């Protein structure tokens, strides 16, 4: 009875006008009473988006730092995110890990701090192509999930997101079968290393390529509890994805 | 060279405290000969620009090097301008040292911000080990070199010297020591752009600036203003604004 969860990661896109249009479209959409929807704007627009979005849709920050205030030019804290009316933060996103070199240790510390501060956390994991081709998928994602888990003391406030980085912009593609395969392994990890209750209740969402044409087959997979949508989150197609269980 | 006072709020404040600070700043009579800029946390650029009197400019504390893209957690110069900010701080010691931002990356950010019509406060400075090893000039020159390459119009760029060697290290910079580096920096420039540019480029001091020290620092020949840290969050900022009065 895990509630379907659909997150929209806008990444580094949009301005007040275009994001205004996006928000208008989302406000007009009728969201199924069974679905939790979250939008993650660029950091400059967290406040803007929260003011314009219907309260039915939650706002997430795309990143944060690991202390409440300090000499960290260019960063923001969970306290600031909460203060802007946002209730989630995305942490450990593949782009943070692999373009900006954020370490597993750092990600763990951010998870610990965000949760301590009462923010919800969408914690991202996933293996690169070199890791997939080496058949080291499980090893990588388990190592990443372990660090997240060691820094969580209330799982009701976290959602795990699997990003098949190996498929995104490298050459390969992910099928609903291999998505389900990883999700099933992840939930088994939670059962084995955390608890039965945490395994049953924790939403594990898919963060690979998701289109209106592929979201139904993906959402019907037993251990896929929703999506963290990239590019399609900027377009009307996002609404189709919200209705993947319909 | 118009006196330039920037306040770097760093990762501090919330709507309530920042609203009160803005109230105090709005009430301040800003000197006609002083250009004042505040750099709020990224989440608050929009908020700050809305609340601040137009007499004070707003800066982002960082940006990335393309207009839009798959860069979760970043913002572009286009977004910064869209929020009404007119400057970005680039190459801050905290970005360089805590977040491992390379000189190359900083240079590309400078080029992009300038191309997109933003002004840039470009930060440089040596650490204690480099100072002690006698490599102040090598370090600061390499950093400035990578910046200059990405500037083909100095009109919209301010250089900020941060004595990183004096931050929590047990050493402090004297006004004389500040003046000494500012002179060397300008000398690196004057030879390398024009007499008009090294003569026109503002080099601001990013070390410890307070009400007690700002007057003496502002009086140094090659010191064109400040990039203020902690005092920027306090009424003390107004005394620093008043440094040349």
């Amino acid at each position: 009875s895990r509630k379907f969860f659909v997150g929209g990661n806008w990444k580094m896109n949009g301005r007040k006008q275009s994001l205004g249009e996006l928000i208008g479209t989302l406000n007009a959409a009728k969201v199924p009473a069974d679905t939790e929807v979250v939008c993650a704007p660029p950091t400059a627009y967290i406040d803007f988006a929260r003011q314009k979005l219907d309260p039915k849709i939650a706002v997430a920050a795309q990143n944060c730092y690991k202390v409440t205030n300090g000499a960290f030019t260019g960063e923001i804290s969970p306290g600031m995110i909460k203060d802007c009316g946002a209730t989630w933060v995305v942490l450990g996103h593949s782009e943070r890990r692999h373009v900006f070199g954020e370490s597993d240790e750092l990600i763990g510390q951010k998870v610990a701090h965000a949760l301590a501060e009462g923010l919800g956390v969408i914690a991202c994991i996933g293996e690169k192509l070199d890791e997939r081709e080496a058949g080291i998928t499980e090893k990588v994602v388990f190592e990443q999930t372990k660090v997240i888990a060691d820094n969580v003391k209330d799982w009701s406030k976290v959602v795990l997101a699997y990003e098949p980085v190996w498929a995104i912009g490298t050459g390969k593609t992910a099928t609903p079968q291999q998505a389900q395969e990883v999700h099933e392994k992840l939930r088994g990890w939670l059962k084995s290393n955390v608890s039965d209750a945490v395994a049953q209740s924790t939403r594990i969402i898919y963060g690979g390529s998701v289109t209106g044409a592929t979201c139904k087959e993906l959402a019907s997979q037993p251990d896929v509890d929703g999506f963290l949508v990239g590019g399609a989150s900027l377009k009307p197609e996002f609404v189709d994805i919200i209705n993947a269980k319909q």
